[PDB]
């Protein structure tokens, strides 16, 4: 199952994204053939846009400090981002809908957000997709 770790401090926003690979390259071994390597990069392409993977309110004013990627196919999957946001409080709902769209394998994710306030922990599946910050 995929775990989702989401700490907010202020301004600054970090997302750890820790995934089987099966969840979001359709196969669960290493990317020997060519059919592998394209599922590998169809991946890659759409961790490598968070704000949109992550549906962030534009309003909230949110940009991309620092992303790392890391995978043996690049099984599992590991998405690092910091993310800055000139107006964290109009960051209400974390949303997996568009993840859920994006990774239709992707049948659950184990959220745990962190932030002054505590530990907040929720199972998000495309039906209930919404964490409250």
């Amino acid at each position: 199952v995929a775990q989702l770790n989401v700490a907010l401090d202020g301004k600054t926003l970090e997302l750890e994204l820790d995934s089987p690979a099966m969840n979001l390259v359709g196969f669960e071994h290493a990317a020997s053939t060519d059919a592998d390597k394209a599922a590998v990069a169809k991946a890659r392409a759409q961790l490598e846009k968070p704000l949109e993977l992550f549906a962030l309110p534009v309003t909230a004013g949110c940009s991309v400090a620092s992303q790392e990627l890391r995978s043996p196919l690049f099984a599992d999957i590991h998405a690092h981002y910091q993310l800055s946001c000139e107006k964290p409080e109009l960051l209400k709902l974390l949303t997996l809908a568009e993840f859920f769209k994006r990774f239709p394998a992707t049948q659950k994710i184990q959220v745990q957000l962190i932030g002054p306030d505590g530990q907040k922990g929720a199972d998000l599946a495309p039906a209930s997709a919404e964490l409250k910050l």
